[PDB]
């Protein structure tokens, strides 16, 4: 079990990435209750990274399963792979 | 032994926390000699992010142990349990 | 195989280390194409940080091999080794 966190804004909104039995999973704070979020994708570890524009949050969580590293973004309209390769 | 590192300012100022064994240490910079600082708790995996508001610095620090995770939160009076839960 | 990410500035920049046995690589984006970064180290675990300094973007990056930690730095030219040691 193994953890990623970010967070961004004063408020502020939290990001705990969370990788365990191949899953990555997200719990988000918002300023209320913890929720589970919508990521939900495969791997055993995780890394993640976010900026503000100046009307959306961007999320670049990195994925790594096995030999590969995937990467998954948020831009403010759904989950989506990115181009990322690695080395 | 595994790490997470953050930092904030200017200085800057840096934490860097460790994972070993089943031990959370924290060593910190501040713009001077790096020392170690008063976060100490179990876990063998940790991750952190942290923000600046209210006059004051913001840590967390989710640190898990037996397949559970914390949130140790630094508001400037010590460091507390979080609300966080898991999945 | 195990990552760590930073980001800064609005395009944004990001970097992408990743621990594969025993050697830390970067990868690297600026607003095109992803590439192969300058760093280069040894570690079977990675964390890194970021700020910026009015004139620069200044990145610290934590190698660990075995139960030694290893800061690296960037500071505008090139990487050179930092102050921290562990506990
Ligand atoms: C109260 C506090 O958190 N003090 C730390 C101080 O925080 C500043 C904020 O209060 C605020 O004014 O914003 C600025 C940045 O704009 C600072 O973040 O920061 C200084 C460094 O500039 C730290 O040295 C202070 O650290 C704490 O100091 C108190 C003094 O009573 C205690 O010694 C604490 O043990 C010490 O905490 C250390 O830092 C905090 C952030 C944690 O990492 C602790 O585990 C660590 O020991
Ligand atoms: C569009 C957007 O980024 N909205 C952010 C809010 O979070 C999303 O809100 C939409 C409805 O507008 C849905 O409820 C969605 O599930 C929320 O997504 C959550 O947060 C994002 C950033 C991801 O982490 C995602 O996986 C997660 O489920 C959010 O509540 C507010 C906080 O201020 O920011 C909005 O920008
Ligand atoms: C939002 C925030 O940062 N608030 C800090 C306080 O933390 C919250 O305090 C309330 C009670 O007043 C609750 O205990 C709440 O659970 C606390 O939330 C904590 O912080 C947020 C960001 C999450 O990480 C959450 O899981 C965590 O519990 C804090 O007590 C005061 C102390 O001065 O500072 C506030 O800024
Ligand atoms: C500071 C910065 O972001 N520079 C970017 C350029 O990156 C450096 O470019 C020089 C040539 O001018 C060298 O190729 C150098 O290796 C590059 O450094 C890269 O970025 C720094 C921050 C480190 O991560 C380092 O290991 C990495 O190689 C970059 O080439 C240009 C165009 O992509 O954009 C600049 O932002
Ligand atoms: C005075 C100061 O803060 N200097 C920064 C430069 O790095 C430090 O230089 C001093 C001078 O004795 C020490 O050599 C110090 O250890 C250096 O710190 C380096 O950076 C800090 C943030 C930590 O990561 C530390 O472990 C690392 O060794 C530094 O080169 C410049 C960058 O342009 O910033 C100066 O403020
Ligand atoms: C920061 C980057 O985000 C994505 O790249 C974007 C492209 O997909 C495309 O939208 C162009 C404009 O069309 O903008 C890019 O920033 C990721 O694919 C990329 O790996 C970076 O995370």
């Amino acid at each position: 079990m193994q953890t990623a966190a970010i967070s961004w804004g004063t408020t502020p909104s939290i990001r705990v990435y969370t990788a365990n039995g191949n899953k990555i999973t997200e719990r988000c704070y918002d300023g209320s209750n913890w929720y589970t979020g919508a990521f939900n994708q495969a791997g055993d570890n995780v890394s993640a990274t976010c900026w503000l524009s100046g009307s959306a949050v961007h999320i670049r969580v990195y994925a790594t399963s096995g030999g590969s590293t995937t990467e998954w973004c948020w831009d403010g309209d759904g989950w989506t792979r990115g181009a990322y390769t690695g080395l």
